[PDB]
């Protein structure tokens, strides 16, 4: 059984410092998280920082909360060959994919990827991983296989002389495998790399910076530069990224919503019928209430920038931005999260006949009328307490 | 491991009395049920009775065993607007869907629905819910979220001041959300509704009574008014409702068979290759035997009207109606349950060469011939002990 | 949590002797197996041997390691009628499907099948069953329902007067069901069959020997008679059977690879991104190393003919054939296993820019060049330590 009676606004509980940044991890064993099988990681990469390449047993979505850079993501079968022009040697490699604030990047399970910060500000990445994903056939525990360096696996840690995938093989095998000498093998194994997972790129590394499954986009910007499907001039907005807008989501079975609430703005009571909703606050704070099937409050408090609130499938919720407004990115454990509103223009209340509402709430048709047609706005409610 | 060595003909174990009827619930923790993750609920709604609207984390099939009425089922994205004519006010609401005895209604997970009895007899509904359904991402425990009233959640109970989804929110939020006053908020919360989940509709509530996912039918009658795919003039019949006959079943991944056996009639030994079969007896009684992979009898006894026998996937079974005949509705945990017969015109025995049967049963070709061609009937066997 | 820190080269742990052969079973509770929910069974059928028909709750793949014969597999809905000509009686039965060494046979869950050895050598069958398959709705435990004989269920045993599915029913029921007498019923129940599951076919049984779901092939030969997609003239080869080559695999969600390594040949380091890989050695021996996400060696030793090594999804692996060469059949828990190579012409290393490799391994572009372009071969590496 899932323990969903006391949800908590969670902060990271673990941290790993690297040469060029640091990684924060939320508590995988938190009750809500464990039920949904979700993990949350936040990477802070300083300028010229390189998150070494690795792959994991679970699909991931990564929201770029701040900064911009380039990524490299192989994706099997799609040997994407590219030749980096002269200045007369030409290197052959994967496409160099740039990304910026507001981008929702996708990383399928088993696919290695690396990210580099090419901006002046710190690159802040919100990594959502779902272990109860069809793609993961092991167990509900997150594992990340690094190709280089020597990271102190904290994604799940031990929940240890932990290294990269090559440090576990015999010197010989790697010599034959790559056709090299022990001198290189030791560099490969990185027995002495004390930089952890985010490294400082040296003086040269820069020639790259200037830059049907195989044709699918692997990102979508749901930030302020794009249009939001749900928009309230005086209340705020919510931008969606699902398989309808980003085909690849159909394969990872995940999606996201990026919300923005104006001061004192409120998101109408609603619940998601087909998925869990893992909300990470990117700015501001808000009062949030969640109710369960027993009609009990399972959360009633504040959520502040940097915190995560896991809202279980079908649990009813209400959000109210504070004075500083409230902004977030909500990851969904389905390729197409559907939210049902309780009140508003298109809602459950609106669908019900007045005769039904009357008998339901022991009120009169008139009151039933005021009840179902009182709120005229939609998902986002403009300040009007 | 599943404990499937001692199946039992189960009766409801819990009951909740309401103003206009009562709800009975089977034991979710029963060994067979727990293995299959099934729940069984029976609602008895008296004339003018209204089962308040609610939604659950699991998909449901509802067999109308007796009576007739109307239902309202929203289904997200499908804002189905309808205007109830004048008599000069016109109300806007969901389609009013009527149903009658023999109807197999569908209720996808996360969708709220309500039912009203408009007949003179009591409305009896057999509700089958499957918690191990892809649509449920929480846990194997049934949860029903009511929009009104104050039901004492018995679907799973506590397995408590339990109320509807609004009673868990702060008065303010609901005032702003619906644009109303505390006076209405308290009516909404129903802190004082002692009627439970099935309520008496007052003097007026009646104007309704006269009545591509969005286009799919949400019901199919598998009663006596329709034709049965399997029919034995002297034995009985079985009517199927699968995704081939009701497209929506493909989405809930459930199906049903409604059987009718004449006095002393027998259903040939068979097993379902791809699903569990949850049988609810609607009338009569029968002797039933079930055998497992160890060739052991895991059930050998009677099943009487009102009882439920959970037959696990692949377990072999034989049914024999008593003198009063035997009638039932069997819910399947797959959108297309396939049954393999052991003997008869199209059976496993028929498929096997005589040479194979001989060596198999240590008998002669002649006997092997009598063995595989002896029974000429099909799934249903006419009285011929 | 899955215990994947100490993988073992496993040998069968249980055995059941039959009249015409014997059955060996691996340890279902082995840690790796339990994680992946796999079972391994090896049948050795002597000439004129008949493995009695039965069906199980899990899908199976069967590699014919030695010998040849005929099989009969019904598959529901597909009442495939055939009439065995005269010599004036004509028998009606299922298609008689022949098979030979190198064949990868498929057996969907719930489908009964029987196999007969018509060769002079012993028929050796490697049976891979996956209990964590969508098709199995019971529990992670393998169950096989036999239609005849009296097998001492060892697939999982008790993990018992175990018989065939008919021995669990009352004599009467079976008399009516098949329209026969107690004399035949007892033959059916086989209360006295001491032959177990593999029986000697008597003097006569031979007339058979000469021989859109319903149209799908149920086998594919991945032996030496066919072409291998991956081929290294001096190293060896690997032949694949996935849903692209055998459509039916899409339904069972399983696939296989048959590998052949020449003396001292090595399979390049790689991992499967989307499935577990259950390797059964058919000949020779090899040194194998497996590394996990902690960069730790979870296996480092030999695998010899007759042994099974379960390689978990995403775990990195290297194989090196001994002097006698190494040969195997690797079952996949996905209809399309994808392997990513770490080094070679099409690899992760090749995809990465030189600038990335440099900073990654703390080496210079030149060395990075030697690292990523050093190995020119592919999945299979020709002897070149
Ligand atoms: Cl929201
Ligand atoms: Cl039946
Ligand atoms: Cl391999």
């Amino acid at each position: 059984a899932c323990r969903l009676e006391n949800l908590r606004a969670q902060d990271p509980v673990r941290r790993a410092e690297a040469e060029a940044g640091f990684t924060e991890v939320w508590d995988q064993d938190n009750d809500e998280f464990q039920c949904a099988g979700v993990n949350m990681i936040r990477h802070t990469i300083r300028p010229k920082g390189l998150l070494l390449p690795g792959f994991s047993n679970a699909p991931k979505l990564i929201f770029v909360a701040q900064g911009f850079g380039i990524r490299g993501i192989a994706i099997p079968g799609c040997a994407e060959t590219y030749q980096t022009d002269l200045r007369a040697f030409k290197d052959q490699h994967q496409k160099i994919r740039p990304f910026r604030e507001g981008d929702l990047l996708v990383v399928p399970a088993g696919v290695s990827h690396w990210m580099y910060n090419r901006g002046q500000s710190d690159l802040v990445l919100i990594v959502f991983a779902d272990t109860r994903n069809v793609a993961n056939q092991i167990d509900p525990y997150l594992r990340k296989f690094y190709l280089a360096g020597r990271p102190e696996q904290v994604e799940r840690g031990v929940e240890e002389k932990s290294g990269n995938i090559f440090s576990g093989f015999a010197d010989e095998f790697l010599e034959e495998a790559f056709q090299i000498d022990g001198g290189l093998v030791r560099k490969l194994k990185g027995e002495d790399d004390e930089r952890d997972r985010i490294v400082q790129v040296d003086e040269d590394f820069e020639v790259l910076l200037p830059e049907t499954i195989c044709t699918l986009r692997l990102k979508q910007n749901i930030g302020r530069s794009e249009r939001a499907d749900v928009f309230n001039p005086r209340g705020g907005r919510i931008s969606t990224a699902n398989y309808h807008t980003l085909p690849i989501l159909r394969q990872v079975r995940l999606s996201a919503e990026r919300g923005v609430l104006y001061s004192n703005a409120m998101v109408a009571p609603h619940y998601t019928v087909n998925s869990h909703s893992v909300m990470y606050a990117t700015r501001g704070n808000a009062r949030v209430q969640v109710v369960d099937n027993f009609g009990q409050s399972v959360f009633d408090g504040e959520v502040r920038e940097g915190q995560v609130l896991m809202i279980p499938q079908n649990f009813v919720v209400i959000k109210r931005a504070s004075d500083r407004g409230f902004e977030w990115i909500a990851f969904k454990t389905n390729d197409n999260a559907i939210t049902n509103l309780l009140a508003g223009r298109v809602s459950q209340m609106r669908m019900l006949p007045l005769g039904v509402l009357s008998n339901m709430y022991r009120i009169s048709r008139e009151e039933a009328q005021r009840l179902k047609y009182g709120q005229q706005e939609m998902r986002v409610l403009s300040p009007g307490r």
